[PDB]
This record gives structure tokens, sequence and C-alpha cells, in this order.
């Protein structure tokens, strides 16, 4: 028997699939073809797609598997360094990070950035409130003003001010173009080919430009009158259990940077494909409206008011099981071990797990698996052990999965108690790839219910 494995290229093997500006939608109709398993090869390369819950469930046991740093998050490791996401399990400043920055996520940590998410959710609703009759709003682009601000100022005091711009904010566009030279460098045989000396100096660039602003975050604290308690705090002071070590200057700014760009652009995603599945369903957007206005009662949201919506974190729920914004996470064999009694790996042989097959699985889900339902999650108990993975696995998943369910909540919340939403030009999905999904293009008009913050 041979793994089963898409369409080659002669030497290049399967690397010319990839060739492709959705690559992971490609992926996914691979995966659809060829089932739970497939073999991707490259000059040099191999990793093995899952997309079944059978298979992922072992490929989610720590002990016989850990994260692997993708090609991908190799090169995003270029400006992210040693911080939490593109860091290995085994460096010393993983496992240290991981102790010191677990309080900035407690209980009492996310009633204490409420204030300041409210902050921000409240210059996006102002925002649409002000626009002019015939108006519309871009949905990804407002989404990452208010998910880039609420990062900005609830972990680092510091006020990116994205909506007093017309364009994104040059850390948006620098990390973007980064991102994408780092989907770009998969392809490139002969990487040191003259050919690529200005995209080398294009990417020195974008980094030195998110460098740039990590020094403007560390000196704005440095000489600042007031005393915070929020993520940087913890970065510059908080001591790890295990070694008594704090972190050092060049891992916080790798920190810094890591927060910036993963505490953001999915939970933007997340917003983005929530309206659009509400807009495309009316029936679920008038029973989300209907919770939000019989939970948010008072003009600003309470903490637990955000936690008493239930139906909306449904809907986020939902909207993650069908376009998880960080589509994917690799793995790699701790020792030889065999997968699902039919695969046999050896020590260091790599797996990707694909999230949204996984998602997809029907003997998890059912057959209507690409209906937009968020009954599905009433009881998220019922869901399976390693059947709904969009925060990644084990003790490497999401540090900031509260954070981004807390904000993604109070902000849909909000949205839905203030405006009713049309889909005026019937948007269809096209959904852009830069390692995370967005749906490009989405716009929507929203008129106001006409309450006051
Ligand atoms: C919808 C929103 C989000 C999604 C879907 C998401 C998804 C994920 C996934 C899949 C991973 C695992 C990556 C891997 O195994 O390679 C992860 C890790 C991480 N996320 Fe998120 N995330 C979200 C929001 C956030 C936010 C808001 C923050 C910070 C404020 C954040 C910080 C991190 C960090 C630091 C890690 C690395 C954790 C570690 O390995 O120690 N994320 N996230
Ligand atoms: O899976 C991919 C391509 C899609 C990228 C998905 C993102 C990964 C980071 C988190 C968000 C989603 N790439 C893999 C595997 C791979 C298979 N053949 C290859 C040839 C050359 C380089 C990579 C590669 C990866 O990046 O390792």
């Amino acid at each position: 028997k041979e793994m089963p494995q898409p369409k080659t290229f002669g030497e290049l093997k399967n690397l010319p699939l990839l060739n492709t500006d959705k690559p992971v939608q490609a992926l996914m109709k691979i995966a659809d073809e060829l089932g739970e398993i497939f073999k991707f090869e490259a000059p040099g390369r191999v990793t093995r797609y899952l997309s079944s819950q059978r298979l992922i469930k072992e490929a989610c046991d720590e002990s016989r598997f850990d994260k692997n740093l993708s090609q991908a998050l190799k090169f995003v490791r270029d400006f992210a360094g040693d911080g939490l996401f593109t860091s290995w399990t085994h460096e010393k400043n993983w496992k240290k990070a991981h102790n010191i920055l677990l309080p900035s996520f407690s209980q009492q940590a996310m009633k204490g950035y409420h204030a300041m998410m409210v902050d921000i959710a409240v210059q996006l609703v102002q925002k649409w409130e002000r626009l002019n009759a015939d108006e519309h709003i871009e949905v990804p682009e407002d989404m990452t003003r208010l998910t880039l601000d609420t990062i900005g100022l609830c972990g680092f005091n510091y006020r990116f001010n994205s909506f007093y711009r017309d364009q994104p904010h040059p850390f948006i566009t620098s990390m973007v173009r980064a991102l994408d030279e780092a989907m770009n460098k998969l392809q490139r045989a002969n990487p040191d080919d003259p050919a690529y000396d200005e995209n080398k100096r294009q990417f020195q660039e974008d980094i030195k430009v998110m460098n740039d602003l990590v020094d403007k975050i560390i000196a704005d604290r440095k000489a600042s009158g007031e005393q915070s308690d929020d993520l940087l705090t913890h970065m510059l002071n908080g001591k790890d259990p295990e070694t008594g070590e704090p972190l050092d200057d060049e891992n916080i700014r790798y920190q810094i940077i890591t927060f910036l760009i993963a505490g953001h652009e999915t939970t933007s995603g997340l917003l983005s494909f929530a309206l659009y599945f509400l807009v495309k369903n009316p029936h679920v957007l008038q029973k989300a409206a209907e919770e939000a206005a019989r939970v948010l009662v008072d003009p600003v949201p309470s903490y637990k008011q955000v936690k008493q919506l239930k139906y909306v974190g449904m809907v986020l729920n939902e909207a993650l099981r069908l376009w998880p914004t960080a589509p994917a996470f690799s793995l790699y064999a701790k020792e030889d071990t065999v997968l699902g009694g039919e695969y046999p790996l050896e020590k260091g042989d790599e797996l990707m797990v694909l999230i949204p097959q996984l998602h997809r699985d029907k003997t998890i889900w059912g057959d209507d698996v690409e209906e937009f339902r968020p009954e599905r999650f009433e009881n998220p108990s019922a869901i399976p052990q390693h059947a709904f993975k969009p925060f990644g696995n084990g003790q490497r998943a999401c540090i900031g999965q509260q954070f981004a369910l807390h904000e993604a909540t109070l902000v849909l919340g909000m949205m839905l108690k203030h405006f009713d939403f049309e889909d005026h030009t019937n948007y269809e999905l096209d959904i852009k790839e830069t390692l995370t999904l967005k749906p490009e293009g989405f716009v929507v008009k929203a008129k106001s219910k006409k309450i006051p913050l």
C-alpha cells in the first residue's frame, strides 16, 4: 500500500500545488478527493495532511507528538524569534514565557481588560453610527482596526488610533507583506539566487517597521507616569515559578511582536466570518440580536453580561468550525509510532492538521457540515475530544483563546444591539489567505437602531 498522494510534477513532486494564492482551500479540495490522510512531497521534504478526528485525536497525544514549526512559521521566526508562537517546546524561553504570561489571561486579568475592550468597541459603534445614509461598511478592514487597537491598548497601553485612519496602520501593511513573503518563500528553488535580493531587502524593511513600533511601545512604558498592570507589565516584571527567572530584553521584544500579530489578525477574521454567516442566515441573526437586546440592558456592557451572551458565543464557535482563521498547525513524531494502526511513522516525521477539514468530519458532525447552525454548540461538552480545534492543541494551544472570545462576544453583542445589517451587494464569499483566512471584499450596510452609548 502507498499512502494517498495528490498529482506530481516530476522532480518537483507536489510543490507546484502550493503555487496558488489559496493554498489551504486547495489542500481542502485535495483532502475531499483523497480522504483523511495524504502525503505531500517536495524536493528534500515531506509532510502528511490529516483531516479526520480519528487520526487527529492520536496526533493530539502530547506523549507521541509535539508542536512542529511549519516552514511558514520558520520564516515568521525571522521576526517573531523565540516568542511563544514560533518557539520550540524544548526551548527554555517557551516554558518560561508560557509560565510568565498565562497569568495575563487569568479570570482576574480578563475582567481587568474589559474596560479597554469597551473603549475600542465604542469607537467602532460610533464610526458606524456616524455614517451617512448612502454609505457602507468595509467589514474585515474595520474588524482589523478594532482588534489591533484592542490588543494595543489592553496589552501595551498603546493607542494605534486605527479609527482615525483611512489606510491601515503601517504595522499592518508591513505585517501583511512580511507574512506574504513567508508564504511565497515556500516556492523558491535557490533562495540565495540574486533575483530575490530585493525581496530580502523588502523583508528586512517590513521587519524594521514592526521593530520600530516595538521600540515606541517600550519607550512609552519606560517613561510612563501611570502604573499599568497589563501584558507588558508581566513581560517586564514577572518571574517564572520554575526557573525563578524573568524574560530578558531580546525575548520581551519577540513577545510584543508575537502578541501584536497573533493578538489581532485571527480575531478580525473571526468577527468578519461571524457577521458574514449572520447576514447569510437571517433567522440566526434574529436569534442573536434578540439575545443581545435581552442581555445588554446597560449602555456599556459589563463583563458578566458578555459571559451571558450564550448564543453569540455559539455563533462564534460555529464560525470557527467552518472557517478557523488559523487553519492549520504542525506536529512531529517524538518517537517511532504507528498512526491509526495503519501508517507507520519514524521519529521526526511531520504532520499537518487541516483544521477546516477536521471541522467537516461527517462521522463527528453529521451530514450537514456546510450549514451554519450555532445550535451544534448548545452543549459544548457534547463535542468529542479533539473534534473542534480552532485554538490548537494541549500545552501549545492558543494562550489568547479567552481574550479573543471575550472581545469577539463583546463586539458582536454590541453590533447586534445597535444595528440592523443588510447584505446589500449579495456578497459572494471570497476567502483571502495570508497564512490566516479572511472574507475579502465583505461589505454591509448598517442601519442604526438608534440606542445611546
Ligand atoms: C480567533 C482568534 C484566534 C485563533 C483562531 C487562534 C488560533 C491559534 C492557534 C491554532 C494556535 C496554535 C498554533 C500552532 O500550533 O502552531 C495559537 C497559538 C497562540 N495564540 Fe492564538 N488564536 C487566536 C487569538 C489569539 C489572541 C487574541 C492572542 C493573544 C492576545 C493569541 C496568542 C497566541 C499565542 C501566544 C499562541 C502561542 C501559544 C504557545 O505555543 O505558547 N491568539 N492560536
Ligand atoms: O501547509 C502548508 C501550506 C499552507 C499554510 C498554512 C498555514 C501554516 C501556518 C499557520 C496558519 C496556516 N505548508 C506547510 C507544509 C509543506 C508541504 N510541502 C511543502 C514544501 C515547501 C514548504 C512547506 C511545505 C509548511 O509550511 O511547512
